[PDB]
Order: C-alpha cells, then structure tokens, then sequence
C-alpha cells in the first residue's frame, strides 16, 4: 500500500521529465529545422518532400505531445 | 483494484505516446541529418567530418537498438 | 500479487528504455546543431543568429536538467 503508492507516484513522476525533456527536444528540433532551411536558401527547390516529411512528422509529434499533456498527471 | 487498473492503464498508454513522440523525432531527426550532409556536399568535400560522421551511425544505431526493444516491451491494455 | 510486480517492473524498464533513447537523441541532436553552425561559419558572419544561439542553449540547458533529473529518479529493479 504505503510501496505501491511510493513507487506509482515515483513512475508517474517520472513520466512528467520524459514528456518535459521531449517536450524541449522538439523546440531543439525546430530551431535546426530552421537552421537548415535558412542554409539552403541562402544557396529550396527538389526538397518539396523533404518538406513535406517534416511537416508530417512536426504535426504528428505535435499531436502526440498534446496528448500526452492531457494524460499527464501530477499526483 | 478499480483504482489500481485504471491509474497503471493510464500509466501504460501514457508510456506508448511517449514512445511514438521518441519514434517521430528519430524520423525528423535523420531527416536533418541528411539536410546537414547534403549541405556539407555542395559547399573540398566532407572530409574532416569523418569522425562526426561515425558518432552519427553510434547514436542512430543505439537509438534504433532501444526502439525496437522498446516495441517489443510495449504492451497495448 | 504476482501481477502487479511484473506489470509494475515491466514499467519501469521500458522508462529506463525511454530515458536512455532521449539521452541517445539528445547526443545526436547536438551534432547537428554543431554541423549547421559550421555551415553557417563558412557561408557575412553568425551575426544575426545570436537570439537563435540563445535558445538554443536555453532549450539545451533544460533538457540536460531534465535528463540528470531522471536519471535519479531512475530505478533498476
């Protein structure tokens, strides 16, 4: 009882820094997203798929993340 | 009971978004992997990242490694 | 009984799974943060990405708090 309840509340608790930390790798992300975006411009055509795959996955994580927010608890 | 099925449930399904955020990300980052590489490619060639090159392959290795054992340890209740 | 120490146990290893893949992404990322900054030194200057350069590391910062952060909190049952 007074274990189960320390080690839920521990993995619970541990589940809030894993979605925190993919939370900020993902702000990580975009801004090399950016980056790489600004590089070939600065030299974007024949990576209209490259784009594409991003925003797909972007969106998806995105999606993934909010879902996670709503399931996260804070006990 | 009730209250323990429903909070390791919640527990489990929480651990399976995590999961495919960490799956997504490893997409998008090799996707920039390659944007990096290919402008390295068309700006003496890409020696001297040789060794960047090599830890790249360590990491994405590592990380495929511990998604596949992550799938195969993933339940569905 | 039974049950829940194999279903709880169980959890725990796939967070430890998860948590070393973030650490394993987290490696990767920063080589390719590494990669475009030296692009961007051999295309003027780096003058203009000093807010990007900040966030950056502010981002960054964060996440090594957050993984040393559970890697505490880490068991090994």
């Amino acid at each position: 009882a007074v274990q189960a309840r320390q080690l839920l509340s521990g993995i619970v608790q541990q589940q809030n820094n894993l979605l925190r930390a993919i939370e900020a790798q993902q702000h990580l992300l975009q801004l090399t997203v950016w980056g790489i975006k600004q590089l070939q411009a600065r030299i974007r055509g024949g990576w209209e798929e490259w784009d594409k795959k991003i925003e797909e996955y972007t969106k998806k994580i995105e999606e993934l993340i909010k879902k996670s927010q709503n399931q996260q608890i804070d006990l």
